[PDB]
């Protein structure tokens, strides 16, 4: 979740 997250945003 963290790092989909981030690159998502």
């Amino acid at each position: 979740l963290a790092e989909a997250l981030h690159s998502a945003l």
